[PDB]
């Protein structure tokens, strides 16, 4: 068969498990409405003055471009202009760089108030900025500068694979290999980086030099996915080198092993698999996964070893992981597929202050489930 990028037929996972029509769009609705315009414990989008807002990473307390950049992409698939451009300029004011050798990347978080902690960028802000602002030109329409949406989207993506030949700087894909990096200065990556499915759509409106490049890097970062998943469980590591394998502890913590990172990769496979059917590993992949956590409770969710051995530590995270989990029903076939949409359905959005992760991907599962997490192409409108 053919993805919802050649039919626009979107599957409705919710339906399909017995929930109604009706039900679904307002649970949607709901969910838009309480993370955007909830109370204290819930909300984790804030508007500052008239023109900008931000996505709060409750948690660390600091504004993070993996965080701005999400909110953009939940704004631009709920058709919320307004919020949308407020995100936008956030981001475009206080963390794009005017200047230095990461002169159009994002300084990666900053204080509520727009005041930098560190300059160095997160790649999967960068990607997620370009992908939401393409689908903003393609459902709006290009607005005057700074919300010429698709014109900063080509910016952003001629900076992320060329930004070293002006001088100094490091590009966010490394040439040789075309995959997507951790950061510009080390040569390892994040599984939970890849989205093929981006790269397939960067190869349509890129600025036209690096279009190969992009359909390349599509190609690239299924095939490094499926040496970064354990053949037997579906796990990876939150860090890993180019070959797959699980990357040597850094300095700020150890990441060889299945945590909050990891959790997007099961989710970011499933849609690449619904817009796109390229992969046939990736239903394989998502079968996998949900049968390493078939027979756990979220309450039970711990880190583990992408081998599966559970440390006696638990998830930060487990409300994030199951919506991960649940995400991967887009291509599963497999026995857990409808054991894991109920169990997401019957899961409220997390509450406290470590809320933000787990609700981000929460609102992605629901949005992809409902059949709402949808490719906005050059049409006719
Ligand atoms: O913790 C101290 C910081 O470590 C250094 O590393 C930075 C990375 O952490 C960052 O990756 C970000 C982190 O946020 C990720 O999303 C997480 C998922 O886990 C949840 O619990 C959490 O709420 C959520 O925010 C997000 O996907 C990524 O965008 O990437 C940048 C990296 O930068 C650099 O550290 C390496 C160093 O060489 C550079 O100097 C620095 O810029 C930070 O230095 C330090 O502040």
């Amino acid at each position: 068969g053919k993805g919802a990028y050649d039919t626009g037929t979107y599957a409705n996972l919710f339906q399909r498990s017995g929930y109604r029509e009706d039900e679904i769009k307002a649970r949607l609705e709901q969910t838009w409405n309480d993370l955007f315009y909830g109370d204290e414990h819930t909300r984790i989008y804030y508007p500052v003055g008239d023109d900008k807002g931000y996505m709060l990473d409750t948690g660390n307390d600091d504004v993070r471009s993996a965080g701005m950049s999400y909110g953009m992409m939940m704004a631009v698939q709920m058709d919320k202009k307004h919020e949308f451009d407020r995100l936008w300029n956030y981001a475009y004011t206080y963390m794009q760089h005017t200047e230095g050798r990461y002169k159009d990347y994002f300084a990666w978080h900053c204080k509520p108030d727009g005041t930098r902690l560190s300059p160095g960028p997160a790649p999967d802000g960068e990607e997620f900025f370009a992908m939401a602002l393409f689908f903003a030109s393609n459902r709006w329409g290009d607005g005057p500068a700074p919300y010429d949406y698709q014109a900063q989207a080509r910016k952003i993506l001629h900076a992320c694979l060329h930004q070293g030949e002006q001088g100094e700087g490091d590009p966010m894909w490394e040439p040789s290999n075309r995959l997507i990096k951790f950061i510009p200065e080390l040569p390892f990556s994040d599984p939970s980086y890849h989205l093929p499915h981006f790269y397939e759509l960067f190869a349509q409106y890129a600025n036209e030099q690096d279009r190969t490049f992009w359909k390349e890097a599509a190609e690239a970062s299924r095939a490094y996915l499926r040496t970064a998943c354990h053949p037997v469980t579906g796990l990876s590591p939150e860090y890993a080198n180019y070959d797959g394998t699980p990357a040597p502890v850094q300095l700020h913590g150890d990441f060889r092993h299945f945590y909050s990172d990891a959790y997007r990769v099961a989710a970011n496979v499933a849609l690449d698999w619904e817009w796109f059917r390229k992969d046939p590993w990736q239903v394989q992949q998502s079968n996998r996964i949900q049968a390493f956590f078939s027979d756990i409770d979220v309450s039970d969710y711990r880190r583990y070893t992408i081998e599966g051995e559970p440390f006696n530590e638990p998830a930060l995270h487990p409300v994030g992981l199951l919506a991960t989990n649940a995400m991967a029903s887009l291509a599963a076939d497999g026995p857990d597929a409808d054991s894991f949409v109920k169990r997401f359905w019957n899961t409220p959005l997390r509450q406290g202050k470590r809320r933000y992760y787990d609700n981000c991907l929460y609102f992605f599962t629901m949005l992809a489930l409902s059949g709402n997490y949808r490719v906005y192409q050059q049409a006719a409108a």
